[PDB]
């Protein structure tokens, strides 16, 4: 069988033997092929849930215009999600919220129930989501618009990531990376509506190594120099991501919060408060440690469920995650892909023919 027009059909079941389409895999800048043959099955869960990334957004691409509710937007998106990577609770769903963070605003924006906000013709949107099998996270995004003066923008940080992606690798500097990232960033000037502007990468917003459940791992990705000279290893995975911006390069706490996630470190913590306690095996059964927002809290049924999450949050069970912006007037463009670093090769698992 093939894929419906309108994405419909399982990735599981659109690959019989299970074994699924690997990524872009690159040489690095006999015993590690057997060490690599014998992690196969953790490879081939990331390949599942990037297929289902892939084919989510070409759908995304096609349709996305403006007019429609962001609402709208990520109900499609995720719906989608839901039906590709054939969602199973904590086994196969989604690995975190949709982004779709505009124009100032470069990440960590979902709409919350009742946001009527409208995506507009001027708008410059993130579309940030994940996918996930058995634990194993796709985190992939891309920028979206439909005026071509943030063309050059675009490709300023299309360029950046991949210079990121490319300088990766096994026993390279962190730091390294980071330079590399800014020096390409940096080579960009831009001309949006009569002012021009030298592309700025946000030096507070990084890339980071991904683990099981863990969609930040403990290891950091930096887009400027001056980072940890810390090395990366044989077997980590890694989200390489850029961000570019024509305002002051640095990004705050804005607007109402939408995303959360449980701090994977905090251990089991009896609750008597019960409503709080409800909410929080809600999220144990639901979300674990993957990240979540309110909007899916609401679909399953949950109301008057946030002073439940402040008391989380309080706590310290639960983090959240608001909105992060520049300055006002700012516009903000990204790129991120999800890299394994095999020990025979890297392989730039979320590649398509896309981005
Ligand atoms: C800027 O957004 C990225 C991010 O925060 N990176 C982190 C990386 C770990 C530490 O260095 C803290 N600082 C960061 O910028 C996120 O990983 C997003 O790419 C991801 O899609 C969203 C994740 C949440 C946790 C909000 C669901
Ligand atoms: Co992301
Ligand atoms: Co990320």
């Amino acid at each position: 069988k093939v894929q419906t027009d309108p994405p419909s059909v399982p990735i599981c079941d659109l690959y019989p033997n299970g074994v699924f389409p690997k990524g872009q895999e690159c040489e690095y800048p006999e015993e590690k092929k057997a060490l690599d043959q014998a992690s196969e099955e953790i490879w081939n869960d990331f390949r599942e849930a990037a297929e289902a990334h892939r084919q989510v957004r070409k759908y995304v691409m096609s349709w996305i215009k403006p007019g429609m509710t962001m609402i709208e937007i990520c109900e499609k998106l995720e719906d989608c999600s839901r039906k590709l990577i054939k969602e199973n609770g904590l086994n196969a769903g989604l690995a975190f919220p949709t982004g779709c963070s505009l124009n100032n605003c470069a990440a960590h924006y979902t709409p919350n129930a009742g946001d009527t906000t409208v995506l507009q013709y001027d708008d410059i949107c993130k579309i940030d989501f994940g996918t996930h099998i058995s634990g194993r996270i796709i985190d992939c995004a891309f920028t979206v618009t439909f005026n071509p003066k943030y063309d050059t923008l675009l490709k300023a940080v299309k360029d950046a990531t991949n210079t990121g992606i490319k300088c990766a690798g096994i026993d390279v500097r962190l730091c390294d990376v980071g330079e590399a990232i800014q020096e390409v960033m940096e080579s960009y000037e831009v001309e949006i509506d009569g002012k021009t502007y030298q592309v700025k990468p946000i030096r507070n917003l990084n890339g980071h190594s991904i683990g099981q459940y863990r969609i930040h791992a403990g290891k950091t990705v930096p887009i400027i120099k001056g980072g940890e000279a810390t090395r990366m290893e044989e077997g980590e995975v890694y989200a390489i991501e850029t961000f570019g911006s024509t305002g002051k390069g640095v990004v705050h706490d804005d607007m109402e919060c939408s995303h959360y996630m449980k701090n994977f470190d905090v251990g089991h913590v009896p609750i008597r408060l019960p409503r709080t306690k409800h909410l929080l095996n809600v999220i144990n059964e639901n979300f674990g440690t993957l990240a979540f927002c309110r909007r899916w809290l609401d679909r399953l049924g949950e109301s008057k469920y946030l002073m439940a999450l402040k008391n989380l949050c309080d706590l310290g069970i639960v983090d959240p995650y608001p909105p992060l912006c520049d300055i006002k007037g700012s516009y903000t463009a990204q790129f991120e892909h999800t890299i394994l670093l095999r020990p025979t090769c890297k392989e730039v698992v979320s590649r398509g023919d896309d981005y």
